[PDB]
């Protein structure tokens, strides 16, 4: 596992200004829990805790 802001394609983060959207889309997709994380490089995303290997994260990159 590893936390991490989960990703949709291509590389990009799911944006967010609410902790509970986050804590739900993290929890519903097998992390621990989750909240939304202001990151200057992309801005607010939902960061999970404890997400699954196999889930996509964000990883340096533009989104497309």
């Amino acid at each position: 596992v590893r936390d991490a802001y989960i990703a949709k394609p291509h590389n990009c983060v799911y944006e967010c200004a609410r902790n509970e959207y986050c804590n739900d889309l993290c929890t519903k997709n097998g992390a621990k829990s989750g909240y939304c994380q202001w990151v200057g490089k992309y801005g607010n995303g939902c960061w999970c805790i404890e997400l699954p290997d196999n889930v996509p994260i964000r990883v340096p990159g533009k989104c497309h």
